[PDB]
């Protein structure tokens, strides 16, 4: 048992390594838990614990359409900022949509 909200695997912009790093995320009401892996019962002290009181989603990737058509990469990533701005990338705009918005109503302060 867990009071997990929501799992899954993300990847998170490095600051200085210029790469991605991708993680098992568990989303709580009270943080983002990144883990090495998905194994719940084995894997269970966070590599990081981001506050949810002090962190905001702000933008997000604008999906690859017709009206802006997004040449250059994915279309599934968002921005988490810290009150400094993580770069998250999900698996897809629809995937990457349900991190956004299941962290929107947990950290409106």
């Amino acid at each position: 048992p867990f009071t997990e909200i929501k799992s899954g695997f993300l990847e998170r912009r490095s600051k200085f390594l210029k790469s991605y790093s991708k993680g098992y995320y568990v989303l709580t009401p009270n943080f983002l838990h990144e883990f090495k892996t998905a194994d719940r019962k084995k894997d269970l002290v966070p590599v990081m614990s981001l506050a949810l009181s002090e962190c905001t989603v702000t933008e997000h990737s604008r999906k690859n359409s017709t009206s802006s058509p997004n040449s250059t990469g994915s279309d599934a990533k968002f921005v988490l900022h810290a009150k400094h701005n993580w770069v998250f990338k999900a698996d897809s705009y629809e995937s990457m949509m349900s991190w956004f918005d299941n962290l929107k109503i947990l950290t409106s302060t």
